[PDB]
């Protein structure tokens, strides 16, 4: 079981822009979950080979991780925030179905999303 290719962080082909709304989800979406104690295993695609999880790219058919996002928005790879709070959704919902209740992962997405929900809650009206 080989690890994918890591989902895209540049592509020409894609439309992107530069919002305020994007701006926060780096300078403080991003910046607040990625420092948290329990980021670090979501700071990097799912090595399924080094871990052992022969079945996660069975299970898990659109993987999504922190540095993806991070680099997606350093390389202002977005149209919109829609696009990027996306991407989070689908990284804590791999998780949950990957994994199963009160594991330690699980608490440790239910920390950073608790988090991401917070700060989501004052996402900026668009300028
Ligand atoms: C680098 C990464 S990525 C990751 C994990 C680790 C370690 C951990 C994990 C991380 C921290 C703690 Cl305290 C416990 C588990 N769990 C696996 C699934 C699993 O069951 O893996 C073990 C068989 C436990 C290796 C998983 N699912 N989704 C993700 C994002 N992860």
């Amino acid at each position: 079981s080989m690890n994918p290719p890591p989902p895209e962080t540049s592509n020409p082909n894609k439309p992107k822009r530069q919002t305020n709304q994007l701006q926060y989800l780096l300078r403080v979406v991003l910046k607040t979950l990625w420092k948290h104690q329990f980021a670090w295993p979501f700071q990097q695609p799912v090595d399924a080979v080094k871990l052992n999880l022969p079945d996660y790219y069975k299970i898990i058919k659109t993987p999504m991780d922190m540095g993806t996002i991070k680099k997606r928005l350093e390389n202002n790879y977005y149209w919109n925030a829609q696009e990027c709070i996306q991407d989070f959704n689908t990284m804590f919902t791999n998780c949950y179905i990957y994994n199963k209740p009160g594991d330690d992962i699980v608490l440790m997405a239910e920390a950073l999303e608790k988090l991401f929900l917070q700060k989501i809650n004052e996402l900026p009206t668009e300028e």
